Order: C-alpha cells, then structure tokens, then sequence
C-alpha cells in the first residue's frame, strides 16, 4: 500500500536517514571503496552481475553494497550473523532499493528463512555470484545440490539446534521449489568470493575432495585482509565490544585469550593495550612461541580457569571453553568469543542452568554453586554482536579486497584461468589497495630510483616481495 | 505511591538494578565500606545533599550512604552524563533524585535548587559535590540575600543568564533569610573534582567559604588513580561510541598533561594514535617528552590532527581561528570541564546537523565539517558511561569517609570553614580495601625493615611530601 | 709536577675529553647554568668536597662547578661505578679527584677521607653528597671526638669495620679538634640520593645535623626523572652488558614500586620481559596492578622468575633462602643501595667464579648457580655507564642551584641546620632550560587565560602540594 | 701438539669457555638437539666445512654437530663480527678454526681456502655456509678447472682480484681435479642469507649448482628470529653502547619496514624514542602507519631527527644530501645489509676525530657534526654482540636440521642437485625445542578438534601459504 518496494525484511525502516548520516561519515573514512567506484564506474564491470551477499549487514557493509552497485551489480544481500546487523546500515540498503533480509537480534529460524531468499531473484531466476562471510550461502547451495542428487540421510541426523533449522530449511526448499532447482543456482553462479579463515577452510576442503562447484576467491588471505582486518580490526573492536556489553575496568584484570592466529594475536592487543595482564593458549609451537617472544604468559584453559577475569576464544575450532572450565571460573567472570559459530564456547551445555539477561547480547548464568559468568552476545562474535564490529577504515581494506574479486570472477574469467579450485588475488592487486588507504592517513611513500630498485630485483612499481614473502 | 523524582522513564528501572548489582562487585571498597560502617550508622541524621553524575557508580556511591543511615537527595552534575537506569534504580528505591540524560540548562539549575527542599521541609544538612554548582547556588544566594545583588545583573553566559535567573527566582518564592538558613545548616561539603577544589580554595582564600570543606580530589587513591587510570579508560570509549571510527593511523592533539591530560594522551595512543600534546607548564611538557610524545601548540596541531581532545581545566583551548584551519570531519571534542575549554558558542550561527545523541556534525561557509562530541561537555560521561565501577570505587570509598568526617568527626571543630584533605592513613586504607579483588598480595614489613627505612609496619609508608 | 689525585690510567684523559664534549651538547640545563651563573662567580671562595658516581656526567657537573668559580676536591661514591676515563680528564684539568672503578672498601673510605685535606690547607666549606658518605664520616668523626667513642668499637659489617678503622686513624693523626674545625667550616650539604636525604632528615630531628642541607632528590626534576627515566633507560643497560641474555620471553621480578621501581619495572617490560613487582606500601602496589603488573612475594617469585632487582632502599629483600630457591642461572642484581638489599655477605663462602668484571657465578651445594652482578651493588653504574646525560643534566643542575643557594644566597641565614627543598620556581626553570633540546613547544598562557586557573604567566603553574 | 688453527690468541679460550657455558643455557634449542641425537649420532662421517660469524653463539652450534658426530673445519664469514675469545675457545677444543677480528681481505679469502683442506686429507662433504662464499669458491675454481677461465682476468672491485688470484693460486697449488674432487664429494649445503640464496637458485635454474642446497632462509623459526626479534633485541644495545644517549626524548628515523625494520622501530620505540619510518612497499608503509609510527621521506627526516638507522637491505638510503642537512651530532647507523645503505665514502674528505672503537665524529665544513657508528657497517656486530643466544640457538637448530636432512636423510636421493626448504614440521619442531626454557605450556588438540580444523594431531597446523 504506502511504500511500492517491499522486497525486504528490516526491523525499522524510519531509520534509514541516520543509516544514510552514518554512512556518509564512513565513506569519508573508506577511499579504497570510493576509489574503486572512481575507477570501474566508466566501464560498469559488475554490469549483468547479480550477487548474493552473506555479510554481516553493517554501516560498511552498506558502502561496499553500493560501491558493487555502482559498478553495475544487481544485488540481494542477508547478514551472516543473527546479532551483528546494524539496523539503520540495513534501513538505508532498503531504502535505497536493494532487497536486504537483516535485523540484529533475528532468530535462528529467520536467519536461515532469510538466506534462502537470496536465491530468489526478483523478477525471475537465480543469481550467478556469491560474495560470502563464512560460508553459509555457500553451504545452502551445496548441501541442497547434494541432497537433490539423492543423498538426503544427512538431513535427519542433526546433531546441533541450528543443523535442525538448517537441515529443516532445506527439507522445506526440495519440497516447496521446482524439481533440479539447486542445480539450476549451481550452474548459474560464476564464483564465489570468501571472507573470512574458517569459510575458506571449508572451501579447501571442498576443493580437496573435488565437490565445490563453482570458482572461489580466497579474500581472507590477500595481505591487505588478514594482516590488517584480522589483526588491527580485532585490536579495536574486541575490546570495543566488551565495554559496551561490561562497563568492567580493563586495568588489573587477567585476560585469557585462546589462539594467537591472526584473530588471537589482535585481540591479545586489544586487551593488553587497554590494561588487561593477558595470557594466551595455543596448539601451534610456532603461534606459542609469537605468544611468548610478546610477554604473554602461554598456559592451557585448565590452568586458566580458575584465575582469569576474561576469556575471550578466538580459535575457529570447537570446545574451546567447556562446562568443566566455566565451573571452574570465578564469580562473574566475562566469557566471549571473537572467532566463529557459536561452539568455541560450550553454550548448549549451559542451556540447563538459570540465564537472566542483562541487556541485549549480556546474559547472566548461574550455576548450581551460585557462582555467575557473564555471556556476550550468547557465544557468537563479540565484536560485532556487541559493539559496531571493525572501524571503516580497515573494512576499506578488505571490501576493496572484496570488489576486486568479484570483477576477477565475473568479468575477468573469460578463458578459465580460474576452475572449480579456491585462488587468491595477485599481488599487484594486493599492493593496490594498500596504496590507495595511504594519502587519508598522510603517509608519504618513498619511490625507488632505477639503480635501487635494480639492486634488490624489483621494478619500481612494484610488486616489491616475493610471493613468499610473509610481513 | 512515590513521587517525588524526576527521571526520564521509570521503567528502566529493573535494567538498573541489574547493573548496580554487577557493579557492586566491581567496587569492593564502597562495600567494605557498608560492612564496616553499617553497624555504627555514622551518617545517622545526615540530609546528603548530592550533585554529581547521576551514573551506575554513583548509585552504589548513594546506597552506601544510604546504608550507613543517610537521608538523600540526589542530582546529576552535568546535563549529559545521567544513565537513565541508574537515576530510575534510584528513584524505584524511594530516593529523590533528578536527573534526565540530555535535560536542559533550565532543568539543570532548577533541579540542582529541588535539592534544598528537603522532604518533609526543612534544608540538607550535608552536601556532596562534583565541579561546585551546588556549593555555587548557597553561595551566590547567600550573597544575593546579605544585599549584594548587582552581580545577578551581569550574566556574561547563557548558562549564566539561567543560573542568575534562578537565584532571583528563589529570592522571591523562598522564606526571607532561606540562603543564610541552608548556610548555617550545612556541617559540609566533599568536592570530587579539580575545577570544584579550586573553586573551594579561592572562596577559603578570601574568607567567603560558609561551611568546612573537604578536597576529595587530593587523595592520592583519587586524583592519581581516577583522574588518570579513568580516563584512560573512559576517553577513548567516548570517542568509538560516538563515531566508530579507526583509532590506528590516526594523529590526535591532547591540550594539558596533568592528571587527566596524561590518563587522555594514554587513553589515545595505547588505542594506536599517535598523539601530540600541548602544555603551558614546562616540568609537564617535559613529562610528556619524556613519555615520547610530540609537545607543539594548538596553532601547529590544528591544519593537521583528526582528534582534539582538551583536558586543561582552562577556557579558551580550541578557538573558532583553530576549527577554521581543522580537516574535514575532524573530531573535537572536552574531557575537562564544563563547555568553554572548546568555544562552542563561536560555533552557534553555522549550520549543526544532529547525527545521533550527542553527536553533531558542524559544516563552516566553505563546507569544511568538524565532528563535535556532547557539545563539547565531558566525552567520556556524555558519549560513553563515564569511568568504569573499579576506580570510581577507590573515588567514592574517599567521598563516604569524608561525609563521615565531617558530619560525625567534627564534634570538637577541628574542621573549620577551609579546606582540608583525608589522613594518608585513610588513603592508604583506601587503596588497601582493592587489592585483594585484584589478585594483589602485599609485603609486610619485618620490624627492624620498618625501624631501617623509618616507618611503622601498619604504615604510613611515605612522608607527606610523597608523590608517588 | 700536578699529581695530587688517583685515577686508573692518567693515558685516558683525551678519550675521557671527547665523551664529556659529546655529554656537554646532551646536558642543555647544565650549560646554560655555566653560561648564566658563570660571569657571576657565585661559587668564589666555595671549597666543594664532592662524593658523587666519578662517571662523564659528573665530570660536566664538576667542570660546572668550577666555571663558577669553585676549587674543588672529588671522590666516587661508589666502588664500581666510576668511569676511569672521566676520572683522567678530571685529573688532567687539574682538580683533585680520587676514584678507580673496582676500587676496594679499603681504598674507597681513604679516598674519602682525602677530601678533607686541603690543597694549601684547611678544610672544605661545601659538601656535595649522593648517599652521604661525605656527611657521615663528618658526623662520625665528631661525635667520636667529643668524647663518644665507643661505637667504634662494635661495627656489624666489614664496611663498617674499614669505616670505624678510618675513623680512629683520623683521630689518631690528624691534629686535635680536626672534625669540630671542619664541622665549623662546613656551610652546606645538598644531597642527591632517596637514602641520603632520609639519613638527613632523621638527623635534622634528632638534633645532630651539624650543618643546613638542602634535599635535591625531591625536587621534581630529580626524582620524577632521574629516578624514573634514568632508570628506565640503565637497569636493562646494565643487565645487557653484563649477561647478553635475551630479555624477550623472560620473566623478571622488581622489589619495590616507588620512583626507581617504577622506572625499573618499566625498563624490563619495555625490553620485552613479563614483569612482577613486590611492594609494602598498599598505594604503590595498587599504582603497580594497575599498570598492568603482577604483585606478589618475593618467596612466590624467588622458584620462577630469571632476572631479580631489589629497588627498595631497604634491607634484606633477597636473602639466602630465596636465592637457594631460584632456578639455575637466574640473574640477581641491585638497583637501590649499598649492597645489603641482596644478602651478598651470606653468600661469602659459596664457590665464586669471576666471569669478567662486576659479573660472578656463585654455586650452591646443589649446583644450581646465579648470576650476581656488581656484587649486589648498583647494577646501572657498576656493569653500564650509569643514566645518560639527559637526564643526569636536571640532576645535576639541581645540584649545581643547591650549591649557589647555600653557599651564596644564605646572608640572611634562610637556612637553618635543617632539612630544605629548592623552591618550584627553581624547579621549573630546569625543566624550561631542557625543552629547546628536544624539540618542545611551550604554549604561553594569554592573561585571561592566566587568571583563570589563578597563576601567573610565568608560574609557578602547580600549588606546592601537586604531585605531577 | 694441535696446531691446525689461526686465531689472534690462544690465551683467550678460557674466558671464550666460560661465556660458551653460560650461552648453552641460553640455547634449548642446540641443547635439546644434542640430547635427541646425541645417542644416534646421524653426523657420523660428515665433514663439515662452516662459514658462519665466529661468535659465541657459532661456538654453540659448532660443539652442537660435532656433539652429533661430526668432523668440522670451520671460518668467519666476515672480517668484523669474529669474536676472538670465542675462536680461541674452539681452537683450544681441537676444531681447526680460521678466524680473526679485523683480518685483512686477503686473508679472509685464504682462511676460506682452509676449509677445504681437511685433516687427514681429502675434502669436506658438507658446506655449512652463510653468505655463500664457500661454495662460490667452489662453483668458480669448478668452472675454471672445466676451461672456462677468462672471466679470473678482466675483474671490477678489488675483492675481486683477491677473490681470481686465489682461485688462480688453487688451480697451481692443489692437485689437478681438485675442485671436481671438492664437488662431487659435497653432500650438501645449507644455506640462510638472501644472496646467498639468491646465488643457490640462480645456479640451479641455470643447471651450474653441483649439489643439493637447503635454503634456510625461507624457514618461519628462522626469519622471525634473524631478523626481527634478533634485531628488536640488539638495535638499541649496539646504540646506547656506541653513545650512551638518552632515548627518551628523541626522535628516530628508520628506513625500512620489512622484518629488520620492524625489529629495529620496535627497538627505538620501546626504549623510549618517537619513531618516524620510510618505506617503498605500500603494504609495509600502512603496516607502520597502522603501528602508528610517521612514514615519511628521508628527505623530510633529514632536518629532523636525533637517530638514524638504515635497515632496507638496498643502497644509498642516507646520501651527503642528507648528512649535510642533519642536526649538530645527529647519530647514524646501519643494521640494514653490511654496507652501501649509508654514502661512508661520499664522507671521505671529511675531518673524521675517533672516539672510540667502531664510534667516529665526522665534521662537515659548516661545523656541525654527526656521530658515525662501526663505520657505516652492522651497528648491533659492531657496536655491541650482536643477537642475544636464545636469538640464535632458533636459526642454528634450523641449520642442525638441514645438514641432518643432507648427510642423514638422502640416501634415496629426495634430494637432487636443485635449492630444497626444510619442510614445516621441521619448522614446527624448532620451536617446540625452546618451549620449555621459557616456560610456554603448549595445549594438544583432541581428535575431533584436529578434524575440525583439517589437521593432524602433530601437526603440521598451518598451510604453507600462512604467514603467521
Ligand atoms: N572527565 C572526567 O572524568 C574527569 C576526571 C577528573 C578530572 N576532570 C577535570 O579535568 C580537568 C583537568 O583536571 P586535572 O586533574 O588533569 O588538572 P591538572 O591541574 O592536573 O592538569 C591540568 C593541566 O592543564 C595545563 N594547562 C592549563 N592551561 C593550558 C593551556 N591553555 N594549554 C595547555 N595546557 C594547559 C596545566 O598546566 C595542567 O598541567 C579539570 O577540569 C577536572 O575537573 C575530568
Ligand atoms: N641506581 C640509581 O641510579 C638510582 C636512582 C635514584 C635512586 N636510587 C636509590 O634507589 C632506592 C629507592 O629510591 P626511590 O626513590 O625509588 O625510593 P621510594 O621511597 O620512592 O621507593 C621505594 C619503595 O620501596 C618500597 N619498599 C620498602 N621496603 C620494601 C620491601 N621489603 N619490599 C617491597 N617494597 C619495599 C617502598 O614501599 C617504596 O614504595 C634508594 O636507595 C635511592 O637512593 C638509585
Ligand atoms: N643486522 C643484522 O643482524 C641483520 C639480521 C637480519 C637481516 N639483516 C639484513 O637486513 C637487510 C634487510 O632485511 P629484511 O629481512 O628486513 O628484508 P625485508 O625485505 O623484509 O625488508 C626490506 C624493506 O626495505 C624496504 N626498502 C627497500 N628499499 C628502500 C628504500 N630506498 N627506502 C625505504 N625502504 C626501502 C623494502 O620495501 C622492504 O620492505 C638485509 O640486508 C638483511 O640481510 C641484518
Ligand atoms: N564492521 C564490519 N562490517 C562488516 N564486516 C565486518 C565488520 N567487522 C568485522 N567484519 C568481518 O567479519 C568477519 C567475521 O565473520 C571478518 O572476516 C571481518 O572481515
Ligand atoms: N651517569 C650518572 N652519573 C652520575 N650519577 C648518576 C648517574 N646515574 C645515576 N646517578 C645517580 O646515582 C644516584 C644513586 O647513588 C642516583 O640518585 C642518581 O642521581
Ligand atoms: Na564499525
Ligand atoms: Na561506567
Ligand atoms: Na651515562
């Protein structure tokens, strides 16, 4: 009746001026993205694109959203993530005519109902690129793909809350849909580009066994996204997100931080940098030994358990922190994860035990003992499910990362130089984003003469470091 | 069947109290404080009168004085800085309290005066201060009331202009000599800040000081601990909730490297700011060298920092001359006090486009922006929640021993109409009552290690001339 | 003919010119003092006895001295910390100086006593003390000849055995009433050190203080630099050169968190250790946890931590039980005083190994072994050069302003034989006189902005009682 | 009756003892290797020739492979950084060794001669080499021998001719055959310089190399140790040995931000200076940025700053151009490659005074100065001790490693004459040996963790793209 579009779930469409206030001041802060749109919009590369997004739908997000749209994408995007969608950023998408399915605080349920709705396209069909966070709209396409080749036990043996809604979503799309339509998306998409470690893990994975069915950029390992995002993101958001959730002084706490990978390494900054004596666990001698060349205490969780005022996971692996540990914890610890899922953290074994919450993503659990911890945003990313999640000015690094792997899949695969494999970006293009942050943040870049660049073997325009090279 | 409060929405009530719950235990001194006091009920007949940020700490602050048998009435001490739970946890506890997060000037100063009538009738008895605008409002009064009044004629603010309309106001629709009754009334006042102790100071040093005072803010557990840890902390939370921005790669300009200009300038680069500094004092400037950073004026930062913070307690720091030569959407924003460090009245016919609470965006004629934080009151208080529970603990443990000084120590006058400071031994005390929380385990002299360096095992360990 | 000094290698005497030129360009404060104090001779007809680190430092402080007009006399105040080549350009200028690095507790208090005989006869009438060595053996000796003689006979170290030995060869040769004519002769003594100005004070309330001194360790250009920063910049100094180890990865343990613990604790973390701190003080240990540091006992640290420094000033801080604890080869130093804050004299009949000079291996029983460097003596100045010139140019002009105050500025006797503090305007003139040097900018405060905060223009900018 | 060596004194090997046992502690990593194949002996029948910085810490390494039953010869590999007491201690074990501080060009080229010359008779099997100049030496005289000798007349540089006549003096002095005899007798070599390793792939693409090369460059354990934290550690160390300057206060300028770069700001900064860097690479350039340090030109640094250290591995980074412009007794120095980072020769009509050994004052006709360190060449070698042995014992376990994978594992030739990398368990095993010295406690996965993460229990965790 009132508005004409309405192809779009958002909690509250009034928010779409301040949405557009705050974008702006990102745009001001993210010159790779509007580079870009400078550069690729005279020749509309992403022009016939029609790409599903599964990131989390934040005010960055919102940039990198339009930034894909003026370069001549059609778009459908959802968050990847229940709690990290910044409702004015998804208003503004809205508002501006993109089918956007996000709320922050939306349920298990809806995030999965919202997913599938990405490969409806309006006005008919599919879309043919998938710009992903972790892999979800990915693992949509595939399981669904196998189910409807025959192989549909999988389906009813769930072994989690959120594989029953999953396995129950995809039950529903082979009922509802017409017959082959998984097939029909797997043969229209070109690529898929993945952000983030553990949604490129589980690509190599698929690669490794032959089963991934389209082309895939791996954007997690571009220097310029895991040596920036990873690192310096998680070095401002993590402890971003537990002042907003806590409120606690840093300053005489102990902190322990699972992992000291990329994540680990920035979020142990954060926290000693804000105050906190931090330890660190760690599988990896390599990791340990970074751990312990920085001054950080390296111990297991069972040694840390009973001491520590703040866990933080930050592994992608599972059954890091266990019911064992959080009785063993002192009164009121703070526990979070800023690493994946939601099983970092045991939080299935807590569902038993009396939960008060506090505020949004700040829940209260008691134990049978009366001892108390502290949850931030029930297991699942700190940094975004509690604070703003990453600054724009280091996402500018990784969705100019982003947008430069759409055109290479969409508009730069003419000859198959990327098959059914996972590949990274080159690292002329990796060094060009680095180059374009530089003049915001006023620094001056020395140029090489012939002679000095002929002496250590480089071109004067680089690239400068071997494909070897680690920084 | 309580009335007698205003707050913006008594139902926030419940999120309130949960928070002052975590909090408690985050101020272990506040609560060992009620264990130690509550039996003996020092404040017994106590009316605190209270002006100070009316936040989750402070709540713990009033229920401790409430505990130890204090009767209450309570106002914020700064328009922006109420938590809006906090003020209703209090006033679902039966306590008077006013206090609105982004109230006005006028209910600022008319709320501040709701203070002095007491429930029940009658005056306080006692008053607990944060920067002097309540110890302002009985002095200016009690001035205005002994035949003075010229001075209500000559506002040279806005602010002004209200606060000498309010006490013309209560000149009229008070009882003859109200000024002189509340003077003689209160046995008091404990001041929390370093604006409010030199305010105190000058009126002692020129004999217009009507009741003793205590200077909370020079205590060591205070001004060493809060004025710099604190801010520390809460700077930098002021800044990411009101503008998310990347702190790493950014250049930032601190004006002062006193107690809060260094808790600042710590806040910013430990965040990954490169941060410079202006001072006027040259031991200070020469502090701030020695810590690495860059000591340059406001003239040399202006064209060329992306965050302004001013952490002087002076007025006149960030002119309209230097926002004119600022980068777009440069961030400014005041950690000090009250709102003229930065000239925000300067600023009042450019265009300012709200862009969230507390947040505004300033564009000057040749479409130039600045970012302009709680227009330009305290940051941290008005952008984020202030300091956090565990140092405002060590801050308000000191405020409840001075109330307890003053109002059941004073029975020979040994404190008279001047300012005094807490015994070392109580702020020794004061810093013992923390550490066990955080996991601190002490020394004990031996005796003949206390006869070799000259002090007693049980302390003081350092001469009064100390500086930790 | 010139040889009325003991030095090491007279042969060092160019190397030891071209460092004190370097140190002269680093020591702005001291400079400048010579260029202004210099056409003035305030120190004419000033004889200065100075005990004082025989490093390139002291040798600008003394060559400022000088250029004042002083004739002067010097000994080190420490056994291992003189550099021989400052002590040979000293020598070469031909002032009287007395100072060998590894000198022995035989030699050092005989050089001591060699202060005090004049060149072409007399006594001194200044005295220059860091730790007061100087001042005690004055003390000492004329409290013996007025007839209190017999704690001379009940020493309780070797030291002072050597000490009491000195003494009653002194009474012994030199002509009767020799100690009164030199107390008599004796206008002032300023001091350097924490320890020394406590030894002072408590004389002064005894009674005994013979003669007016002014306490220089507590201007706040001394010990609010020098005690921090030096520090901060010479204990990992010391610890690198005598052991090479990697500091990245260890675990080290500070006793003490006052000025020089806190530089201490900050050397090491900076350099890469984890590091924990001891303290008895409830104020400091808080102060230390809120830095981010560990505080727990010397017995919980003496089992785990690699590298141990006593920063205390106290007595029997790492005894031979926790030494008999530690882990093979952990490292063992002392940054405070004397050598008695590690109980270096219990480990007398262990086997020692000399690895090179102030570096020992000392075995137990058990064969687990320590490192002990500078056989528990200052660990800065025994195995490095001591703190750069920098910092030791605000020491010293402290020092070099204390002289001119008691030697030239008491006509009207101002000083009493009591216990002084340079005044904060001398204070902040040091600090103006380093900024040029490092590149600060001094903002001038506007009038206005002057009677705001109650100063001033030109200072002083901080009340008596601010702590910095 | 051992006679097989040169060293400048013999007499040194005592105290070149006693810092070889306090280094073992030092290096788990050696040590634990030693322990593991101690009993296995998999070096048995290896002769090793070396060339490696005769250091303590090469002292360790050298008594490491012989413990695994190895027959050695050993050499510098560079005329400045042998440590004369630590060659005299390996001398004094029996181990030919070659190598004396400050040896001339000519010499060091015929100590290289000497490896190859084995006791007994015959020729090594295994080149340990770091640079590559052993196995140019082979490689070259391998070519002439074939015939092709034209390029030995017609050289450039004057190291060159040295380099041609001994190549020419080897051809007439040693049998005909010798250096194929040499080629096909060699085993292996491993390999951790860039040129070096430059040179081992340059020749194996060209099909010349005549043996399997281990390329240790490329190991993870070994750059973060060489290169960064190495550096981290020793920067300052060289710094305040050669100046004693304060830090605190200063400004520095680093060029460069690889690996060395980011050690040596990381150095500066947390010793107290303000840290400004230059970079060509924009991903370094925003990496320093985001570590908020200033990246600006060293035209721009020039002016400006106290301290300059070049660490970009290329030439001509600080010209005459900027010398010229630099403040009176500015600091200069060079961790970067051994030379040609700074124009030292552009200086050479200059008035250079020494001050003392590897620190020289160069005066420019204006008069200022600047304060040169070891002459432009290693400032961490050459004004200090280089890397700390825990340092060390990382990248020396990776060269244990790489001569067992070339002597012990190749008896099915996996190893063809082409440029290999230790594979990353091996990687992965070097630093599982120093966990325990420094106290990490390592967690194991569980199966079902391992799976999740697409890993086997004992690794390896990692792919080998990741860059830690
Ligand atoms: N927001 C908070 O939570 C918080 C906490 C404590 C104190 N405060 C307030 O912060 C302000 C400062 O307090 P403080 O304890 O740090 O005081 P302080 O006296 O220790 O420090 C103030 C510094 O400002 C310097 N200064 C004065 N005018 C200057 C100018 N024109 N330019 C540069 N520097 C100048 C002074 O030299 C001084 O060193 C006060 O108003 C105080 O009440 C706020
Ligand atoms: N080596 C140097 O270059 C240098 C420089 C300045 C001062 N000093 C000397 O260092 C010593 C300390 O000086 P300071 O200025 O730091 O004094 P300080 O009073 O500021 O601090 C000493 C601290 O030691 C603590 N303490 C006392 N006994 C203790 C114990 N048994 N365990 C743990 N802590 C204990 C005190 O509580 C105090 O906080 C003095 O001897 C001083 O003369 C040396
Ligand atoms: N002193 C030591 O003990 C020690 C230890 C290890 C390595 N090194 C040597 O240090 C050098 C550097 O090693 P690295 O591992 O850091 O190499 P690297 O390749 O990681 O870093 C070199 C950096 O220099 C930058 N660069 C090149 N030319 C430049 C210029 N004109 N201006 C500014 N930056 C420039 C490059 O962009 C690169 O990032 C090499 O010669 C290496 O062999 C010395
Ligand atoms: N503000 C943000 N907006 C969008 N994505 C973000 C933000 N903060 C972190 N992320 C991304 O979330 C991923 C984790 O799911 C990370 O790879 C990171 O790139
Ligand atoms: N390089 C130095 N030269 C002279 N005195 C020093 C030096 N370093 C530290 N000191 C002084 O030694 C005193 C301790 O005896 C300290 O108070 C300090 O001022
Ligand atoms: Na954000
Ligand atoms: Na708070
Ligand atoms: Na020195």
């Amino acid at each position: 009746a009132k508005p004409g579009f309405t192809d779009y779930i958002v909690k509250d469409i009034a928010l779409a001026d301040f949405g557009r206030k705050e974008i702006s001041l990102a745009e001001t802060e993210m010159p790779g993205l509007m580079a870009t749109r400078e550069e690729y919009g005279p020749k509309q590369p992403l022009k016939g694109a029609r790409i599903a997004g599964s990131l989390h739908m934040t005010i960055q997000t919102a940039v990198l959203i339009e930034t894909l749209a003026a370069l001549g994408a059609d778009i459908r995007w959802v968050s990847c993530n229940i709690y990290s969608t910044q409702d004015h950023a998804a208003a503004a998408i809205a508002a501006a005519g993109i089918p956007v399915f996000a709320v922050k605080g939306e349920t298990l349920t809806e995030y999965w109902d919202y997913t599938a709705k990405l490969f409806d396209w309006h006005g008919g069909g599919t879309p043919n690129m998938i710009l992903d966070d972790g892999g979800d709209a990915t693992m949509l396409v595939h399981a669904g793909y196998r189910a409807e080749q025959g192989d549909t036990a999988f389906l009813d043996k769930p072994g989690s809350e959120e594989e029953e809604i999953f396995y129950a979503l995809v039950k529903r799309l082979l009922k509802e849909k017409p017959k082959g339509w998984f097939a029909e998306i797997a043969k229209n998409i070109k690529g898929v580009s993945e952000e983030t470690t553990t949604g490129v893990h589980r690509l190599y994975e698929m690669a490794n066994k032959g089963t991934l069915l389209f082309p895939a950029i791996n954007v997690n390992d571009s220097v310029t996204k895991s040596k920036f995002d990873n690192l310096y993101g998680c070095r401002e958001s993590l402890v971003d997100g537990i002042r907003r959730g806590t409120d606690v002084m840093l300053s005489g706490k102990v902190a322990m931080v699972a992992g000291f990978g990329d994540v680990g390494k920035g979020s142990a900054a954060s926290l000693r940098q804000a105050g906190c004596r931090v330890m660190v666990s760690e599988v990896d001698p390599i990791c340990a030994l970074q751990a312990a060349m920085e001054g950080y205490e390296v111990v297991t969780m069972e040694d840390a358990a009973p001491r520590a005022d703040i866990f933080v996971t930050a592994t992608g692996n599972k059954d890091i922190i266990t019911i064992e540990h959080m009785r063993a914890m002192k009164d009121r610890a703070i526990v979070c994860n800023i690493g994946h899922f939601d099983n970092e953290i045991q939080i299935a074994s807590l569902r038993n035990l009396k939960w008060t919450n506090i505020k949004p993503q700040v829940d209260e659990i008691e134990f049978p003992d009366k001892h108390r911890i502290i949850m931030l945003s029930e297991g699942r990313l700190v940094n975004l499910g509690n604070a703003m999640g990453h600054p724009s000015f280091v996402m500018s690094a990784s969705f100019t990362n982003q947008t430069l792997a759409q055109i290479e899949l969409f508009a730069n695969n003419k000859d198959s130089k990327y098959a059914k494999k996972v590949y990274v970006l080159p690292k002329t293009l990796d060094e060009k984003v680095a180059r374009l942050h530089l003049a915001k943040i006023g620094v001056k870049l020395t140029e090489l003469r012939k002679d000095q660049a002929d002496y250590i073997g480089v071109k004067q325009e680089g690239p400068y470091k071997s494909d070897h090279y680690r920084y």
